[PDB]
């Protein structure tokens, strides 16, 4: 009999190259696949490939078309898969694009910003927005779509890539969709395990092919370095050398055979004893779940830390919070540049400011996340005052709880509301903020960004932690992108920063611990190593006081 | 074709429960099983049993015996398989015993406790050190003898549990050598994935059967909740549901099987590319890898953070290392017992203490951890004097880099001596002071305990590792003994503590900045939630100062 002897399995992105290794083991196990493509034509073409490859029956094999971040073919096609089949034993979430190969500074955010790509020979076809519904939707999309007509003791395996937790320059819109996937594969897994449907995690390290080496050599000489420095970065996380291809043992990639496997063993009731789990094909390549610490001291600050520098603060919906951070920056000796969306608060904030008195050193703008071409004027606008912003403190987009809801159960605004503002927002801001320390390159102190996640919204911070992944990984790209761009010259001064999660702590004290701590990165001459820094729960047990 | 066609395999406790299923599994797949054990008629008895209940092909199965303690019954043992067979392509190291069933505060060290509790009609049949060699000592002897006729793209299995990395009642002995283990196979991992030989680690949560269901209404009665909270313990930690043994889907244990499919797919090629990797058959428990954190901040300390209170700092081999610690508390206006194992040192360290001007709140007095009846003792008298012991310090027992060596080329003596000093120092430093904090619960604040981690070797911290995943391990059930001893008002006062890991960071005060957070943790009112408390690499980048 076939490890998946009478199991409907449905394989998004069935037509690329993992996708038909996955296929062909299925059929070979005794599935009937599924596969899915955007394309009726190139996906038919790739089922009809397979039928010749394999020797399988035509109705063992069933095409369709469907395209994530379009909710409304996601429901027609496992609609079509329900009527012909009448349920989902095994979903493999392997769609995903290449995404742009820009790095942060250069990357493409408008339609028009992207023709303009277009205009200089590049490859690249897709928005940062268009990589998100193409990497991190259709995997949120098809998993809530399938989950009701998924029986009790199925699996969902989602396809990431080691790529997501690793430096991967010039490929910033790639992996944060793949970190968030990360995070939101865990969340799926808490909230289909109880209904008795696992989700696990394949990170498929980077695959062997004839391209690979050259892709790399390619990837290389993007940075002006001496061909074979990225393998060699990837080689040197390995542990484990193997023969692969009839080659010798070497430091080698592991194989689209060695995914395809593991799909078979994760689709398989062989794993029905496995949820919420990572399996990691990448040769024992040593990398760290989450590069974070929590906070063991109270923030201690004093008033001339920030005397010759300005902070920016891009705030959210709840501009009261942004400025209660504002005033310790502040109280620090810096200027500040409270930078909130609506004009309308603007208003509200400007004249309560005067209220309470904080007229020196801070200055009220309306900034957009949404509008980035604006976000760069504003900038070039502030520091026509002779001060250069120094630091950048990132708040998130949308109000505390506005997001909220069970990742399948959420609306179809829940996905697209959560992709579009905290995704495009956060590199809006890192592109906007890497463009003006290109410029203005010569600070006192080489220049800081920190993000900043919500506070406990005490329905299990679904969202809160998706976006702590997806920020975690823009921020090592980010880190690494301006640490090589600095060492061949191209930068003065080298960018660095942190995340501080919040919700860790539900303490009216928070707050003012946060943006206290938020100071000392800004305005202090430090590097702190670890990327994500929670605040702890209790914060006078963590700390001294 | 087996699934394993033609493999040699080696399963160590083949006789047991779990070692029944691996043996069962691995012949269908075709492979030739070596079953294993100290015991020949037991093994062989076990033999007979699984060539009756599966069709296997007597030529396909044989036993050996051999003792884990015992490496020159090792050494035998490989010599027979490799003689009969010529190679060992897998190797499961299934061999574990579940040790004493006493609390740290009632752990059996020496033959005579052991027996003292015989006579009580208690099921304990293990010294300390015996289940140490019997979970710990077993797996690291079997592999270093296996490896050198393991061929490439071979496959060793480590089989430790999920209660390594989560709190288990009254179950130091157990837990304490699995957490080495975890932090073995990962050096294992490292210096074989090098020849093509894959070490990867299985994580059994509680296996279903009728007696486990009873233990825990066994352990539940221990503590004094009421029966069936151990079970709504770990199910509370499971994502999954499953509707195993014919009952409707429910939180439930994961089944032998679940354990023995994954060796066949572990053992198997299919399995090629996975190295290092942790697989947890846990039903999705909610465990974190390690709980953690770096030192994002400067010991700031008082001048009478620690007057009234009294601190001991027991001693390994390098006194001096310990007086410049002691020091540090002294400043802080503490008093200190200075606990030295060789009686000489006593004597030695009197001369330097007055040559460097320390004579006030100091008593020196001989510590050694192999004699508790004497440390028990010497506390005692110090409390005669008139101050109750607030704070514990314990260094490490050996010299520094007098463990060497990459696990598998290591000297005989080599792991015997670690496993006894370390881990056996750890665990009576901890029942004597358990025992102590038993007799004295009214002290001026909570007591604190902080082991703190050799220097670096700078040669890879091998033994660095393991020795900390351990005694990680060890506080995080001595903190969870102490909460539900307190909760159930056995013990006024919750004992609370931490582990400083010095080997990161190189620099020239790294004493001074362990002395002092071991001030901090000691005398300052505060309760860290990370166990392990890493120095940073660079004191001068992560911290302002
Ligand atoms: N190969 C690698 O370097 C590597 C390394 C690590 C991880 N991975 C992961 O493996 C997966 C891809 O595997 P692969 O190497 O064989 O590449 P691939 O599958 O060729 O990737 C492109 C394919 O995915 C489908 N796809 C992409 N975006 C989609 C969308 N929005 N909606 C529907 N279908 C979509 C496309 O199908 P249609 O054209 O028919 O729509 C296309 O054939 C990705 O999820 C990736 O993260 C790859
Ligand atoms: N049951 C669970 O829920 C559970 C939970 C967590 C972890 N585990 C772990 O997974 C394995 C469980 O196997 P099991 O459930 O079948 O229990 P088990 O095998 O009955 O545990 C005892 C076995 O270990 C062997 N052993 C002990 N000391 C030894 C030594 N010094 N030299 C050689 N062999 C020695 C014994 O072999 P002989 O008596 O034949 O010499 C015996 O077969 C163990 O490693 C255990 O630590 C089990």
């Amino acid at each position: 009999p076939g490890r998946l002897a009478g199991k409907i399995a449905v394989v998004t992105g069935a037509a690329g190259n993992l996708g038909g290794h996955i296929v062909t083991h299925y059929l070979a196990e005794g599935a009937t696949v599924v596969m899915t493509g955007r394309t009726p034509d190139r996906t038919k073409a790739a089922a009809d490939a397979l039928l010749k490859s394999t020797g399988a029956d035509p109705s063992r094999l069933a095409t369709v078309a469907l395209d994530g971040g379009d909710i409304a073919s996601v429901r027609a096609a496992i609609a079509e898969v329900v009527q012909k089949f009448g349920r989902i034993d095994i979903l493999v979430n392997n769609a995903g694009s290449a995404g742009p190969k820009q790095p942060i500074e250069n990357l493409p955010l408008s339609p028009e910003e992207l023709a303009a790509l277009q205009k200089t020979g590049s490859t690249d076809s897709e928005t940062v927005a268009d990589a998100l519904r193409n990497i991190f939707g259709v995997a949120w999309n098809v998993a809530r779509v399938a989950a009701p007509h998924i029986p009790e003791g199925g699996s969902i395996i989602n396809v990431s890539t080691i790529f997501s937790r690793t430096p991967y320059y010039a490929r910033a819109a790639y992996v944060v969709p793949k970190a968030a996937m990360n995070a939101w594969s865990r969340e799926l897994s808490l909230e289909l395990g109880p209904k008795g449907i696992r989700v696990n995690l394949v990170y498929p390290g980077p695959i062997e092919s004839e391209r690979i080496r050259s892709v790399f050599a390619a990837m290389d000489a993007a940075r002006g370095d001496e061909a074979g420095t990225t393998a060699t970065q990837f080689f040197d996380m390995m542990s484990l050398e193997r023969a692969t291809g009839g080659n010798e043992k070497a430091k080698t990639f592991p194989t689209p055979e060695d995914i395809a496997t593991t799909c078979v063993f994760l689709g398989s009731d062989e794993s029905a004893a496995y949820n919420g789990h990572d399996f990691e094909v990448t040769h024992g390549m040593s990398v760290r779940k989450e590069q974070r610490s929590t906070y063991l001291a109270r923030p201690t600050m004093r008033s001339m830390d920030g005397t010759g520098l300005a902070v920016l603060i891009a705030a959210g919906d709840d501009w009261e919070e942004a400025l209660e951070i504002a005033q310790v920056q502040l109280a620090c000796g810096a200027q500040v540049v409270l930078g909130l969306p609506r004009a309308a608060d603007v208003a509200i904030a400007e004249k309560r400011c005067k209220a309470l008195g904080l007229t020196e050193g801070l200055s009220i703008i309306r900034f957009s996340r949404k509008d980035p071409a604006a976000m760069e004027a504003a900038l070039e606008e502030y520091t026509r005052g002779g001060t250069p912003i120094s630091g950048a403190l990132f708040m998130p987009a949308l109000g505390a709880g506005e997001l909220s809801g069970a990742v399948t159960e959420a609306e179809d605004n829940a996905v697209e509301a959560l992709m579009d503002a905290e995704l495009a927002g956060n590199m809006a801001l890192a592109r906007t903020m890497s463009r003006y320390w290109k410029r203005h390159d010569n600070l006192l102190q080489p220049p800081r960004f920190v993000f900043v996640s919500h506070a406990s919204d005490g329905k299990g911070d679904i969202y809160g932690h998706i976006l702590r992944a997806a920020t975690e990984q823009l921020i090592r790209i980010w880190r690494d992108e301006s640490e090589i761009d600095t060492a061949h010259g191209r930068r003065r001064q080298a960018e660095w920063g942190n995340q501080i999660v919040r919700f860790t702590n539900t303490e009216a004290e928070n707050i003012r611990f946060t943006a206290g701590h938020a100071a000392r990165i800004l305005l202090k001459e430090s590097k702190l190593g670890e990327i994500t820094l929670y605040v702890p729960a209790n914060i006078g047990e963590a700390t001294g006081a």
